[PDB]
């Protein structure tokens, strides 16, 4: 089907990616430089032989868009993707006064008892956040995050260009570019990051009236990652073609250091065990264009029939 | 052979491309992502089917290691590569009087006369660039190269970060890092340069003690630009793979816009008629390691056995 690609890059390290320790010493399959096609014409590439949960997609793409680094928008919408990053400042700070919380990651891994302090502090600070406004910019801004390096790239001369608002201009005006590329790797923040990004950049490239995108992508979990970041690009793809009144072409996912965990060799394995459905549809609020000022509500996904979940635990 | 892949990459855009215009209009054949991958271990990627000097590959390379970003270091070798860049603004300028080269770039193309007044009064900016110190630094310093954005990116704070340097520090230190990156893309600088650049990122990766390589090429000249390209990252690949004591793995090509002029097909299909040859070796310095002052002499080719060399127009 269209997911294919998806399971040929699984199966592909499985059987062939030498064991390569990481930075969490779970250790890894890895094989370095792959790349995959979706068709965007043949629908859209959430996958079916598990189930994404596609509102989470659709919160933080939206976040990224409309340039925001808060935490306090996607919580809003019962999306969590990033809260350790913001309650670990909490915790590593001053007005903090509580359970330790020293390398809650594992220590809420291996401890049934622990992981009800911790699933718990984590419970107020998201509370505190939705409700203290001063609170939300103190703590629940994270500053350097796709939203603002996409939409505020500080310039040295104190400035902000908003590279992704800057693309778009030209991609109506000159589609031909082979310049209309988005960055979120700057080399001054790099080492000082929790998480340098790992969708290092993008490139659109138009032709025969329509939109590709190809992404770089320096890091893949393939098993917890990739079937997200996916969904994320195809939809971008489809918002970018959307507001320059483009058709959709392919969205291309490029790859660095490609890998699987350890102890998720399982879990895939039951995966590649399913047969693909036939893909969702995707489809956008006729009347806005302006993809800045869109809503949940007016992007929306048809069709979607996908096999269960599958848990697999998290790596620390 | 090992060049195969790089004659694949030209069979698929000559069979597949779809027509898009460019900037210069003469148009193009074109496809969008695409990615080679060369075995370092195997031979060293210099195309036998057709003659490519390689000293001018390794003046510009040890000219982007050495973070130079004047001319000078290149006349000295004889490498022209990138006169036009720097001549420009000798031209666009208050202290030039002279025969107006207004877009000599054509200007040139169509007039054996105008062709030979530039071909001309280059000939001596060449030379004052080479003799007058203070002229080399007004006009022969280009600022934004290879050199500089790799070994000098210039902080929002005021100072410079040596990427590169600073990557191979941590490659000897921890080999597994996923975040082993250059950038060349500076979205401030982007907007304001004559040609934002084409090598946009390289990603190294390590692993069973071998060095490998991806470089992200936002557009290429199939013909032209591709042959020389491929050698520049293979032997930077190699040279890293030595100072770090390390073996020499893949280099891997990934590409955005990959392009044929549509006035080159006479010349690729005469290519594609030749007969791969073994490859060159690669030869090293045993005794000099640290790569950054290493010479012309510390390097050297082996077995190298090309078919003609085979002229085509210039794009302008
Ligand atoms: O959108 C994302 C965010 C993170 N990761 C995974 C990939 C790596 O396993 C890890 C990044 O860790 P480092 O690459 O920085 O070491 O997170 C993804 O796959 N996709
Ligand atoms: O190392 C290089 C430098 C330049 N080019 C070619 C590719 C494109 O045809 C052109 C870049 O033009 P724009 O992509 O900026 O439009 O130069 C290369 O292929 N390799």
């Amino acid at each position: 089907m269209l997911e294919q690609p998806y399971l040929d890059l699984a199966k592909k390290v499985l059987d062939e990616g030498h064991f390569k320790p990481d930075r969490t010493h779970t250790g890894t399959y890895s094989i370095f430089g792959h790349q995959m096609r979706f068709d965007l014409s043949k629908g859209f590439p959430l996958l079916t032989t598990k189930k994404v949960p596609f509102g989470l997609i659709k919160s933080e793409l939206l976040w990224f868009l409309h340039g925001d680094t808060n935490i306090r928008f996607l919580l809003q919408h019962r999306n969590h993707i990033w809260d350790e990053w913001a309650f670990e400042k909490w915790v590593k700070s001053d007005e903090y006064h509580g359970p330790d919380m020293t390398d809650f990651g594992h220590r809420s891994q291996k401890d049934p008892e622990f992981a009800a302090v911790y699933h718990e502090e984590m419970a107020k600070f998201d509370d505190r956040v939705l409700h203290d406004d001063a609170f939300a910019a103190k703590y629940g801004d994270l500053g350097l995050v796709y939203g603002s390096q996409w939409r505020a790239w500080h310039t040295s001369k104190g400035d902000t260009i908003d590279q992704l608002g800057d693309v778009i201009e030209q991609i109506k005006t000159h589609p031909y570019s082979r310049r209309l590329i988005v960055s979120a790797w700057n080399p001054e923040d790099v080492p000082t990051m929790a998480l340098p990004p790992c969708h290092t950049l993008y490139q659109f490239y138009v032709n025969d009236g329509k939109l590709s995108l190809q992404l770089y992508q320096r890091s893949a979990d393939i098993f917890l990652g990739v079937p997200f970041n996916i969904a994320s690009y195809a939809l971008l793809t489809h918002l970018v073609a959307h507001e320059c009144g483009l058709e959709v072409g392919e969205f291309i996912h490029t790859f660095g250091d490609a890998h699987l965990m350890v102890n998720h060799l399982d879990q895939i394995k039951e995966q590649l065990s399913r047969t693909p459905r036939p893909a969702p549809t995707l489809q956008l609020n006729p009347d806005k264009h302006d993809i800045f000022d869109f809503d949940m509500k007016d992007i929306k996904l048809l069709n979607y029939d996908p096999y269960p979940a599958i848990k697999a635990p998290v790596a620390v």
